[PDB]
């Protein structure tokens, strides 16, 4: 089975990592939900509380992943920004060309870590001034982009898009297909 | 401001508690989310694992709520159907007329506790047989269904509609238009 990590920061959007992670398990994807600050409870934007599956700190230690997923939420994604660790995680990901895959503000996260400078890319429309900064990247409105290992998607609202393309990256379309069926899905 | 209760069992479906929750929030509805079987951490139908943010014991003594709310998953619903608790705050809900939402498998509790029959009624589709077994409720397959006090909806990927919906009822048509401009609904 492939595995995913999914770094979850204070002020997370609870939507765009629930969805995902969810979404995945019913994929067969091994699933880690790592905390940034510990494996201590998280309180995601909303004031949803969610318990991590482990530390950042220990999930690093039982890489490699073959996607690491960056949710958004503007402060969760500024504390991704701002970690050493998140940056060592990515780095090395990119290096072993595996896939990186961030919705809404988590995108910023890559301009922050340098990783896939000059790939098309979008976000959340309030985010693309940030992630534009400097001009590394190309922007689109697509609702959801991927550019070789990097995939990148725009909000709460695309989230099972997002999701679902993880799931056919990794697993193919077939599976993805079976996985969508049951969700409901417009 | 309008209040609302979300009821969360073991087995209840993560992406069905926490994007209306969080859709709720956005609107400025002030949302509980009670623990069924206490203030512990309740482990989702995929493993995500919240803490809630009260026990129902204690939320129920702070009503009334302009809104119940039932989330899915089959295992979930099978919890709410079996408790005295809920059956107590749902037919209370009833008799002043407040809202009942209930979302996927959730619905098969309102069967359970005898609410709202002759509704007009949807369901996840797996749900149906178990929701119209006796022929209490009217099926739909609108991905949203309201028949007064009654507001149910399909699955994980009808959340958002279900959610909006709730808003809608709860603070109106233009709320519910503010809130899901940000989500980039499709």
């Amino acid at each position: 089975s492939k595995r995913a990590l999914v770094i979850l920061a204070k002020g997370a959007e609870e939507m765009d990592t629930v969805i995902p992670v969810d979404v995945m398990r019913r994929a067969g994807i091994k699933v880690t939900v790592a905390g940034l600050a510990g494996k201590d409870p998280v309180q995601c934007s909303r004031d949803v509380v969610i318990c991590p599956d482990a530390s950042l700190e220990d999930a690093k230690k039982e890489g490699p992943y073959d996607v690491v997923v960056l949710p958004g939420g503007n402060l969760g994604a500024q504390n991704l920004s701002e970690s050493a660790a998140v940056k060592e995680i990515l780095k090395e990901q990119e290096n072993r060309k595996g896939l990186i895959a961030a919705i809404c503000a988590g995108p910023t996260a890559l301009l922050a870590h340098e990783i896939g400078f000059g790939s098309k890319v979008t976000t959340h429309p309030l985010a693309k001034d940030k992630m534009m900064n400097g001009g590394h990247y190309t922007y689109s409105e697509n609702r959801v982009e991927k550019d070789g290992l990097i995939l990148t998607s725009r909000g709460p609202g695309t989230s099972f898009e997002f999701a679902l393309a993880i799931v056919e990256a990794l697993n193919g379309k077939e599976v993805a297909a079976q996985v969508k069926a049951p969700l409901v899905l417009k």
